[PDB]
This record gives C-alpha cells, structure tokens and sequence, in this order.
C-alpha cells in the first residue's frame, strides 16, 4: 500500500513547519504588544498560505460523494472467458476503493436529492489499476459523449442565478429531456425510487456500456457489468427525502461510514451478462446503445466475485476527494466497444484530472498509485515525486539496453485491442438508425414496476413538471411522455392543468422484465443496520424501563436503536429537539410516554408537537410504527393511526412486539398508505 | 446597460462556432463508420469536452456558498471634513457597487438556511480605485489574531476523516474549539441567536467588524466602525423552520434577493460609521484593536454616510458572482488600517488566495474585478495576461519613459498614504495584549440585550447543538465557558444534556444592555413589500378559486408576493399542494371554500396525506400570521388546534378587513407568544 | 532535483534570526509566494528535494497534490480531542524558533529611506582601489564594451555622471571609448583606501591545479607526435590534470578533433613538436588555420602555452609568441616541461599580455 508509507502521525510531538523546524502558530509577530504584524513572520505566512490554497476544483459532475476501502474476491478461475489477472483464480483477492455520489449537485449539496448516482470502483490489480466507473441506473440519458455538456448544463442550476441546486425540477432540464428523447429511459429510472435510494448500500452498480471480455487466445465476448446489492434494494419516499435533505445532508455518507465502523461493511455480487459478438443486434436493439438494457430473460447474470467495503478513509480529502477514476484504467482481458458515449468518456477522464490536480502527476497521489512497479518514459511535470534512474527515457534505445520493453499480446502481459475488431465505412458525424427507438424500453421499465411504484413515478413527474414555468416546455414534455405511455401523459397532465396528446401507440407494449422494481424485490434479506427510534420520556420511570427492554431485544438483532426523550441521561441517545422521523426506519412509542402525544403538550425543550409529528411522519412515509406496553390504544388515536393497519403494531409483550415489528422492518415500506389514481 | 456591458457575448442568433470563430456542429462525434469508434481528429468533440472538463474552479476557502448583485452607492454629504475618500466627497455622488452575501462554513452547494455567520462583502468601484468592505452580518469575530483562522475553520468545517457534518457547528470539534478558545464566546452567542438564521440577506445588517481609520487630506485620523443598517428591517427564521427550508429550498436566500431585484424591490442599507478619536482606543473599557468587541451605540452614535441599493442581477453567475475576488487590501486614499491582529493578517490572505481560485496572477483583469479608472503600473506578464503594454521601460526610476508612471503619495497624484500619526514602539513579540483578555463581559452584554423569547431561542440553539456533541469532556468544558458569561444560560443548557452546571462564577456577570442588537426587539418591519402569502384553495369549488382571486388582487396591490395553492395547476393557481410548504410563506390564508381539504379523512394521489393542514399547522407553530377568510373558520382552525382568539390568527368574512388585519400580522412578522419559556 | 529545488530565506532554524535590512525583509515574502507559480500548488515542500530529514508535525492540510495521509482528525489548536498535540514550540519549550528577544522597533510607520544608506559611491571606490592595475583595466574595458552598445546619448551621459562620483579616472577612460567627455571631477566620495580579499588577480597562485584542462595539439601524420602526446598525457594525468589530445581525426589516445576543439576548452595548451607542420600557413577535416588559432587564442587570453620536444621556433614564430615570454614554455624533457607548465597553470593567467591605458 503506497498509503501506509504516506500516513503521518501527529499523536505526539512539537509543532513544526513543513521543513521540520519547531515553531508556534497561535500569535502573530508584531512591532510591540499593540503593534502591526511583521512581513518577517514566516510562521504566519506558511500557515495562512496553506489554508488559502486548501481547496481544489470540485468534480465537474458527481461533486457530492463518499468513499471506502475494501476487497474484491474472485469466485473462480475465469480464464475461460477473460485474460483479466484479478479474475484468474478462485479466492484471488484484490484491494478496492469505491466512491458513491450524486451527479448534479455541488460539494455540500444533500445526499438525498433526486438524481442519478455514481458507483465508481477501483480494483488495484496485480496487472494495474482497473476502474469500473458506473452508476446506480443501468442506462444513460444520451447516446453520444459529445452531448454530455448539453445534458449537464441543462440539469445543473440556471447560469444567471445558479438556481436550483441538485435538482432537475426546472425549465432547462425538462426542455432538454423533451427535445432529446434518448433521455426517456434514464429519466423514468431517475423519477422512480432509484432516484432517491435509501442508502449507497441499498442500490446496485452498473457499468452501463457494453464492454468486451478478451481471452489470451484473442477471442472476445460482449459483457455488461452488474454489481448486485447483498443488502437488498430500497428507496426513500420523496416527501421524506426533501425533509432529510435539510435535517441531515450527510445521510448516505453517514450511513456508509457507520455500517463499516459497526462491522456491517456492505457487499455486492460482481456479475456480468455475457453474449456473443454475433448478438450485437439480436435482442431488438443495438448493444452499442447505452440507453438500452439487455433484459435478464435474454441473458442471465453470472456471479464473478464478492465486493466488500470494510474500511473507512483516514483523511477524506487525501483519499476520497483526490481519487481520480478513469475508464482508461483498463487491464489485459477487458476491451472497449464502439458505444459513442463510452468512446468520448475515455478522453474526458484523463483530461479533467489536470483541472482537479493542477498538474500532470495526479497518478502519483497515494490513492491513485498502483500496487505494482511502474516502468515508463513519462518525465518531469509539476509535482514530480519520483527520481528516475534511467537517463535514456526514449524508445528505441541502446543506452538503456532497450528497457523498458514493449508489452503486447505476445510480450510482458501487454494490453491488446480485441483482434477481431474492425471498422468499415465513411468517416461520418451520423447517428446509427439502430439507436432510434427512444421509447420502447422506458415503457418496458414502467410496465415492470408495481402499481404504487408507477404512482410514485407519476407523482415525481407531477412534482417536477408543475415547477416548469414554460407552458411550451410542459406541452413538449407531455408529447414525449405520451410516446412511452398514454396513461402516464394523462396522469401527469392532470396535475399541470393541460390536456395530454392523443394516444400514439407506435412504441406501446405490455412486456415486463425482472429485477428493475424496488417495491417488487420482496422483503430485505437483512435488517442489520436499520434504525429504530424509541420515543420515551424522563417523566415516567416505567417509560425508560420499557425503552431499555426494547433496546436489548432490538440491538440483539443488529438494529441501531435510538432512545429519544426530552433531555439526555443514562440510556437516552437524543433529545426530541434533534430527532426527526427521517432519522429512523421504524418508530416505537413506549405507552409510558402517552402524555407527550396530547394536542395540549408543550415544552421549552422541543418544538410544539415534535413527539407526535415524528410518529405521524413515520406512519405517513410508510414505515413500521407501533406502541409497546398495554395502553397501545391511546397513542394510535392521537396520531389518527389505525390499530388494524398493515405495519402498525400494538402489543403489551415486548417479545411479541419486536417479533412483529422486525418483520415490518424487512417489508421496509407499507405501500397501502399511498393513494392511487383511478 | 450593465456596468460590464463591454464584456457581454450575445448568442441570441448565429451558427455555432469554435472559440476561434470556425462554424462547427457539436451533436455527433466523428466515427470510422456509422457504428465505428470515435476519431482523435475530431477537434469539435475535444474542444467542447476539454472546456467542460475544466469548467470548475476551487470554491472559496470560506464563504463558498453565496450570491451577489450590482447596485449603486449614493453619498448623503461631502465627508471631506472626516475622510479624503473620493466616493464620499460630495452630496449625491454615485459609485457603482457589487455585493456578495454568503454563509461561512458550508461548501458551494450547501443550504442558505444553515445556522452560521454570514458574509456581506461590498465593492465600491470608485473614481480613485476599487474599495472593498469585506464584512459579516455579526459585528464581532470569533478570534483575536488572524494566525488562528485555520484553527477556527478546521474546527467548524466537517470532521476531516469522513467530511461530516456539512454547514454546521453541531459537532465535537467545533465545541472543543469554542470551549478551549474563550474569545469565541461573543460571536458564538450572536450565531446561536436569530442572527445565525436570518430571514433573508435583505433582513440582515453588514459590519466591517474591525476598527479602521478615516484619514483627512491634512493627515489627521479618526477611528471608525462600519455599519450597514438594513432599510428592510431585521428578521429571523426559527430553527425548526430553517431545518425544513434547508431541504425544501437550499436556494432560499439567493432566490429571495434575485426576486426582490426583479420586482423593483431592490434592497437598501444606510452605510453608517461610528467615529471616535484616536485617544479613545482604550476609553470604552476594552481595546478598539480587539475584533471581539462592539462599541455600544450608547457610547458612539451611528452617522449615516450614504445609501447602498442593490437593483441589478448578474448576467452570468460564474463570471460575476463566482469570480468576484474581494480584498481588504483594496483600500483608497482617505481610509487606513488599524493594528487589529485579525485585520492585519487578513491583508495577506485575500491577495494570496486569489492565486488558488484564478490559477494565475492576473485575476484583477476579470471583468467583475476591473476598476472603472485607468491602470498605470509596471506589473507585467503572468499567465492569462490580457493587456498589451506599450511602455517598453517598466521600471522606476527611468528616463526612457520620461519618469512615468509617477509616484503617488500624500503630496502628489492623490496617492494612498499611511495615516502619518501612526507609530510602533516596543519589543518584536508574539504576545497577546492583556487589554484583549475579557472574553465574557460583552457576550453577557449581548445576551442581556435580547428579549425573553430571544434568550430562550439562543438557549434552545445551544441545547440543540451541544446535545449532538459525543464527548462528555467537551460538553463539561462548554458549560465551564458558558457559565462565565451567564450561570442561568449554563443551567438551562445543562438541563437538556443531563449534566450539572458548574457553580456560579460572577467575575464577568453584569446587568448592562445595549440597543440595536435584538431582532425580536426591533419592532414591526418598516415594509411588508416582497413578503410571501400562501392562499390554500381547491379546484373542487369554483367559489374557493373566486375567494383566492379576490384575496390576490387586494394583497398584490400592497406589493405582497401571492401564491395560490390548489390540488392541480390552472389559470390563477401558482403551485400544487405537492410542491407547497409553510417554509415558502411569511403568512398563510385558507379560503373557507377549501375547508374540506383540512378533514382528517382528506386523501388524494395528487399530494401527500395531510399536506393542506400541515402547511397551516407548520405556519402557526413557526409563529407566522395565519387565518381563514370568508366567515366559516371553525372546521379549519379546529382541525389545526389553532384558537380563533390567538394573536396573529385572523378570521373575517370581509376580504378588505381580513387583509387589513393580516397585513399588520405580516409587519409583526412573528407571534412569539406561541413559544414555551423555561 | 535541480529544477524543482525551492530555496527560501524563510527556511530558518533556531539560533539564526533576520535583521531589518529592507532587501532581506521583502525577500521573506517573495520566496514563499513564488513556489506557488513554479509548483502550481501549495504542497511544494513535499517534493523529495524539498522534504526535511526530520518529522513534520503540523495542522497544514489538503491543497492540490497533497501526498500525506494525516491520522490526526482534529487539526486545530487549541484542542482536547488530540490531547493538545501538536504542542507549541518556543524559546522555552520544544526547541522552537524564536525572534531575537532584544529586537525592538520605534518610530512612525514610514515609507522613507534611512539617511544612513545614502553613500552610494565610497565602497565602489574602495572595491576599485583594491584591484590590481590590469584588473582595473579589465573593469574599465567591460564598462567600455557595454556602455558603447547603449544607443541613448543621454543615458551614456548619465552613466558617466554616476561613474565620475566613484572615480574621475574611470569616467575619463570609459568616456574615451564612447566619444563623450567625462564631467569634471567631483571629489566628495573619492579616497585611496583598499581592502584585502576582493581582488582575483591579486589572490595569488591557485592552491590546487587538479581538474585544470590541458589541451595537447598533435597530429596523426607523425607516429612520433602521438608518442609525445601519450608520454605527456601520462605525466600530466599523474597530477590530476584533465588531458585532451587533439588531432585531425580520432583514434586510440586522441580525445577530440581539431574541428570540435577550441582554446576555451583548455586552461593550458601544449603543442608536441612532431605536430609543428600543422602550425604553418588547410584540410576538409577542420577550418583553415584551426590548430594555430587554438594556440594563438590561448596565448592572447593569458593561458600557459608551450611546445614540448625541443623544437619550438617554428610553432612560436607562426604564433607570434616570444620564447622568453612569461607563461611560454619550451623543453625537450617531458618531466622538465610538465614541472614548468604546472607552475604556469597555478599562476593561471599571465596578465603582462594585456595593454593598459
Ligand atoms: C464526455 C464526458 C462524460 C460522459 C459522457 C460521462 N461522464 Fe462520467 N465523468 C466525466 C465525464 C463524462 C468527468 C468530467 O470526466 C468526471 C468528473 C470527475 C472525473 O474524474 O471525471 C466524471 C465523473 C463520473 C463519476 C464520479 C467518479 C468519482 O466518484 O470520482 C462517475 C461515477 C461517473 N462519471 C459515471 C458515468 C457513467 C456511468 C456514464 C455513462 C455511462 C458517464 N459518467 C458519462
Ligand atoms: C487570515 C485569514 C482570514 C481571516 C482572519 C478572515 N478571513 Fe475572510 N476570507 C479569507 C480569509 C480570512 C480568505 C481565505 O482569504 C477568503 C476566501 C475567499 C476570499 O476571497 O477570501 C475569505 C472570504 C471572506 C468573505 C467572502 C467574500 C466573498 O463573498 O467573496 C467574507 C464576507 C469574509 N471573508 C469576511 C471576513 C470577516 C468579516 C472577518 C473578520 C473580521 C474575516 N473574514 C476574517
Ligand atoms: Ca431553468
Ligand atoms: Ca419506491
Ligand atoms: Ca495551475
Ligand atoms: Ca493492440
Ligand atoms: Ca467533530
Ligand atoms: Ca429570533
């Protein structure tokens, strides 16, 4: 690890300058006790110069994000399908670093914005660093990389006033979506729960593009990368996400950091779909088109290995802020395809690191370094940290005996372009007609959602498009939505007081695909790390005893228990003042605390009605809620929460209460609490 | 015409060109065949993507989140009797300005409504050079020596292992620093008051913080404090409102300012000074060099120098607001520095830090930084040099350029000059003046000057933040410092966190008060123009829409911003219930034709369960004027648990009588009787 | 290493301090700032050549190019969450740097020059008086060279005004080259004082001749010339001189061709007398007259020169070099030749070969 060598311990010692001279840094040097500061105060200037220069440009996209270290372990020797060294043996372990992100927001924007999310993975392999720079949505908005600045200018804030932050809910974004119909598939995913995932751990990763697996014999197959969550799939609801953005902008980064610290590091199966080169145009679309998925019914997933994140960074800036991913970080055994989106990405990620790092030696930062020797004739540049011993860095040479030697298909385990690849035809700036169906797959996706998930997606579009001020953009939006689904256009039009266009059935169909629905993906496979708020009181000795019994029972099963009361003490984690329903996956009231839920309840220690609002918000957002103790009746009445409700619990016995409540936590959301269009 | 019209680029017509004027396209990559790989010879692709890849610059090291506008400063008099400053030398003399407002801790995407200190930075483009006053909305600063700035800022910014939490002092490190560095107490009390969560940039004041000098053409000097006094009045959010608003509208302050300017409600401030003699530096019971102290207005009254009005929004946010580079080193003849060790070190920081932001030394050439008078100097070259200098002899002294440019000084060329009565005497020391040692009296002065509900809000802010501090040593240390300002504050805060306050230490306790620091105490707002009224209506009753239309006409006559809310958009409805929130309004009105939407059984797929009532309830609980217009008020007020006889609760059949009452409620702004007191 | 080394007078250690020299004072600012230009970022002290050889303990963080992974997640002072580390270093603890505690300041805040700085001419005259006569001539001749290339007549006149304040004789001798009259003597700062240690010509023979360069001019024509050169090489290399044998073409024992050779390549030049024919009144292998020109240039520039082997008149007469000149050597004995020649290398320059005013 080039990180180990660069760790700096300041647990002991006297303060020094950056050149090791012991100094102080608390008072400026002045001409007299009430005098002006001296230019000769080098202690002042070195410290303030460093401060003045701490910042670097944020990433042009995915500025908001968080990372962790872990390991990838291969399940098999995959030599039969790829030459890739990190996949060449059962049990072979490769260190990883992953960064998760949103896309549009700046640094400091909220984790729980509605957005596409990044899932970028570095494998520090024994044949070089290999990055899979993916997203949580398997399809992209655009079909050619040259359009990326158009997409991103349109979804980022309007450039006269820089409003709005971290949101596509503005005219320019919906203008672009409605004028560039390729956007429909990713737009449908972003308007689904996939736009507001419950955590980084509860979302999948996708390479998006078709890539190639290349064997040592030169043969190739076409692949798609899928990183399948072992925590299950889960979403927030929009109203909840909006509050959580305010209450805790750091929710996803905190969730990941806490899961790793608690020994619950998240896991994914790293999978591929594998298909023959001859199938590029066999599935009714082009595998070069990054707006399309291969339905799992046409190509099943093969599990290649386990990705586990299990160690947080030491210094966020040095590791997470400075990690510089590139799809150009490729290894022998993998190749590109002629996807015009992927093709232009390769240029962008090498160039942009010059902006971020301010100079060309960014691969020398410890987080970017490889775990194998570097042998090349790259030299000099600002921030050069190496002292090269070869004073003949040119090829061909005799004065360094021909080293470094060329690597290729037959030498030094070189990367090689898949030798079956060809190109033929005119040099054109033309789109393939095979890319022209922008609407069938958006429909496939929409069909594959549950009825309440379809409603959530319609309601997300109703929310955003109602904030578009241009009547002509809103009309154009309905024109494009109508090509995917007349019913979606009609339901969205109803919220904005416009008429939908007449049905246009060209791309309408009834087909569905497995594995894209969140609500449909069944109970969560584990409830470890899920958050339980216990609403108690210091008023009643019994209320703190009830809380402490629930705590033992719930903590047994790996739940993160927060006991909330008016004030802190032994056994109480948080005050009502700091508590919010967005902080919990389920909420339990101990019946000992009933008096806090009365309409007349008031305290200077928390805002009017806070205890009941927590319970009501949790219920209205679909969470498991209940009252534990015996007068379960009374609290449920104040909340207008029906005792016979799905995901509403009411037990005198703590043992019975928890057994029922933990099933609700796995169900995770009670969708019968949301109204559907007729 | 904008003051920067010479630099404007119009793209309302024309064909796409490269940056060198070659007509091009930018929508499809050049490929070897229609399904081929992209070509390196595609310069169209690479120039567009290189530009995109390099769009970002480092955010400001502090004050990264902010927003700006153009306007005019107008002098009320000829101030040559106190200052040589040209921009102040005649009655009615006009100078263009640019102002940026900001928070301090958050990154450039963080919420406007975080609790924080705020920036108020003003550039005067004077006829004798650019003059900047780089101020805050709080008149005192945390620390007494610039060399400590990185300590303060590291402690309040996110913890550097995981970069949590964003835009908040509510974590261990910050309260560790506050409790170990007692100078922080005065600013801390201001930040924990409503001055930490201002209602808008227009509803806060600006302060230079430091003592400066005014210097006459005869060389005599006076000591001054700058105060920019809002002509809009002072107003705050409540914390539990600010937290939701951070999620519902991270852009609230920048939108409020932008909208005020577009509506012809450009905000205004009286630019004022306190003026005292050089002999009064240590006359008021503290040192005028100490930036943790105010001069109570009872000791030195404000003199109004002129009017600051902001009335023009930027054309390009990045080019004007993101790129504006303020400096206290931007000083003009007639002003001088003081030996305040905080101001002293700032002068270094703001010249250096622009190298980080701009990437090169020619940042004063950016349009927003250029002066409006000629530049004559021997500065040359550097990256990004825009000027073509004719003078081939840029050294002094010269004969080959006839001795030009000529030296400017007190006696020639209207030169800047150091106040000539200034001296220094004594040892060259890294020592703090004992005159700086009282860190507690003025925090007590401030606390004493707040109303009772205001004192409660400040206690509650401290209770909120300190309850989130994990360390029991840090919480005890915080109570030790707060106890030196006020035993009552320490006891009340300690009650929320389950510790005992230490015994009273009355060394610094006193009962003195000072005018002009209280928000609650500053009486009704002088204008209600721009304040926001939400009218909750329904499409289900044509008569509810008629009530809303009649209310709109009458409220808009008085310059209120009216939003009619209903289930769906149509003519006369601005916003759906789905996108509406009480944080969007300064007052809420329900038309009694919509009373059915407030029923417990009310449900719609078009908005979250209970949304209409929650808007009314939140508005009431946050202290806003609320009412029901039309005569049938019982169903709504009873559903909301709001008493018809409450102060700032309105029930009238007559639209005219409703609006007359409700408008007095908007001027009152907050009904503080709805908040519990210890 | 060399291009990236970033020196600073702000790189100071306990036991050294600054003075109020206004030139030094402003340097402290410049050298910290300028490394931002060179490095493009604030972490230039992390470059290997700039790193210290002792631990770094401070709360500097982040910046482009940050190489460290800091473990201390509480980088502020004062702190309890990192137990108050790093600790402040000062005069009394941790071997801190400290400003000399006797230093004071007193007076107005001024942009004024100390009148104690105003004598700009006495020390130039002290320096000039301390040079030997030939060295004064060299200095006059450097000023005559440079000032003759100044196009402005008024600049040239202003230069003579200032030079005249140091020395009227300098002004007169410079003026003679540029066709101007010197201004009348102004004796305010004239004096006859001298100081030791500033003269090069007067600093006596070099204390070592190791590394000094001896060019041996030979020929491939005459196998005996190559034999003479080989014998001379052996004798000179024994004493640590760097020997170059020059001939028309390369072969074993010949280092350079006459085409690439120049008198500026040598501190001393020896012709072996077997090569005397090359010193007469042409070849496609080198420019016309090259062998003789190397000898003549070496002589004109003051170097020790000579002929080894016993026959010197043909070479020295072709060169217009007198056999009895100081720093001109002729011996048949290689040992004798080298003993005499080495004394000449230590003398280094024979300054009797330069004309004086
Ligand atoms: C032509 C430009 C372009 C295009 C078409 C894309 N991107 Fe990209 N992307 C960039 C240009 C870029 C960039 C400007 O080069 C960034 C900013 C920071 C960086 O390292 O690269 C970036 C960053 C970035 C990151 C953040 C990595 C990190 O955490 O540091 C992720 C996850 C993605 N992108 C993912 C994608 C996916 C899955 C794409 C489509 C399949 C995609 N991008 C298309
Ligand atoms: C020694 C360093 C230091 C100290 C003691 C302070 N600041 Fe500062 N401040 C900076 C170093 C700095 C900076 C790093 O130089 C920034 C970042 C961006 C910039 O141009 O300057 C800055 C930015 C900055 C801005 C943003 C200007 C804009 O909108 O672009 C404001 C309003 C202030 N500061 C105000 C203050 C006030 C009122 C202070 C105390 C009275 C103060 N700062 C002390
Ligand atoms: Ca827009
Ligand atoms: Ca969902
Ligand atoms: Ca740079
Ligand atoms: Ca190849
Ligand atoms: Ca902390
Ligand atoms: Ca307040």
């Amino acid at each position: 690890s080039p990180l180990a060598a660069y760790e700096v311990d300041d647990s002991t010692g006297y303060l020094t300058s950056d050149v090791g001279g012991p100094i102080q840094d608390q008072t400026s040097l002045k001409a007299g006790i009430r005098g002006p500061t001296l230019l000769e105060d080098f202690m002042f200037r070195q410290k303030i110069q460093h401060f003045d220069h701490e910042r670097v440009p944020e990433r042009a996209v995915h500025a908001r994000g968080a990372g962790a270290h872990g390991t990838f372990t291969s399940y098999a020797d995959w030599s039969n399908i790829t030459a890739a060294s990190f996949l060449n043996a059962t049990g072979k372990q490769t260190p990883v670093f992953v960064r998760f992100s949103t896309v549009a927001g700046s640094r400091g924007s909220a984790d729980t914005a509605r957005d596409v999310h990044g899932f970028a993975t570095r494998f520090y392999t024994d044949e070089g660093n290999f990055d899979i720079v993916g997203n949580n949505i398997p399809v992209f908005f655009i079909q050619d990389a040259i359009q990326f600045p158009d997409l991103i200018h349109s979804v980022k804030p309007r450039p006269d006033n820089e409003i709005p932050q971290a949101a596509a809910a503005h005219d320019s974004a919906w203008d672009f979506f409605s004028q560039q119909p390729s956007t429909m598939h990713t737009l449908f995913w972003a308007m689904s729960g996939h736009g507001i995932p419950r955590s980084y751990r509860h979302m999948d990763g996708f390479g998006v593009h078709t890539f190639r697996f290349v064997k040592d014999d030169g043969s190739s197959k076409l692949i798609k990368w899928h990183f399948k969550s072992r925590q299950g799939k889960a979403s927030l609801v929009w109203e909840e996400a909006q509050v959580l953005s305010g209450k805790n902008a750091d929710f996803h980064r905190q969730d990941l950091w806490d899961a790793i610290e608690s020994g619950n590091g998240p896991e994914w199966d790293v999978c591929v779909q594998i298909v023959d080169e001859s199938q590029a145009q066999a599935f009714g679309f082009d595998l070069l088109d990054p707006t399309k998925i291969i339905p799992e019914e046409y190509a099943p997933l093969t599990k290649l290995g386990l990705l586990k994140l299990d160690r947080n960074p030491t210094n966020y800036f040095a590791e997470t802020e400075q990690v510089m991913f590139q799809p150009g970080h490729i290894v022998r055994g993998i190749d590109f395809t002629e996807d015009p989106l992927l093709q232009g990405r390769l240029f962008s990620y090498l160039d942009t690191q010059l902006n971020r790092n301010g100079g060309p030696n960014f691969e020398q930062l410890p987080i970017n370094m490889p775990r194998v020797p570097i042998h090349n004739n790259n030299r000099d540049g600002a921030g050069q940290m190496f002292i090269h011993r070869n004073k003949y860095p040119y090829t061909p040479n005799t004065l360094n005996s021909g080293y470094p030697r060329q690597a290729n298909q037959n030498a030094g385990r070189g990367f090689f372009t898949a030798p079956g690849r060809t190109a033929s035809g005119a040099l054109v700036r033309e789109v393939s007609p095979t890319f022209n169906d922008h609407w069938s797959q958006p429909r496939l996706f929409f069909n594959s959602l549950t009825p309440v998930e379809q409603q959530f997606l319609v309601n997300a579009m109703r929310f955003e498009i109602s904030l578009v001020k241009s009547e002509e953009v809103k009309k154009n939006v309905l024109t494009q939505l109508n090509r995917v689904s007349h019913d979606v256009a009609v339901r969205v039009a109803a919220a904005i007081g416009l008429g939908a266009p007449d049905a246009d059935d060209t791309y309408y169909h009834n087909n569905k695909t497995a594995g894209v629905s969140i609500v449909g993906s069944g109970p969560l496979p584990t409830i470890k790390t899920l958050r339980v708020g216990i609403l108690a009181t210091t008023s009643e000795s019994s209320a703190l005893d009830q809380a402490a019994q629930l705590r033992t029972r719930l903590e047994k099963d790996g739940l993160v228990v927060t006991v909330v009361a008016e004030t802190l003490r032994e056994g109480v984690d948080q005050t009502y003042s700091t508590a919010d329903a967005t902080g919990f996956d389920g909420v339990v009231v101990v019946d000992g605390a009933a008096a806090l839920f009365a309409s007349t309840a008031s305290s200077p220690l928390f805002p009017t009605g806070r205890p009941l609002q927590i319970f009501v918000d949790a219920y209205r957002w679909g969470k498991p809620v209940g009252v534990c103790g015996g007068k379960s009746s009374e609290v449920l009445d104040a909340a207008d929460v029906p005792e016979d409700g799905d995901g509403v619990y009411s037990e005198e016995s703590v043992d019975m209460f928890v057994e029922e409540f933990e099933k609700g936590l796995a169900t995770f959301r009670f969708t019968d609490r949301f109204a559907l269009d007729s």
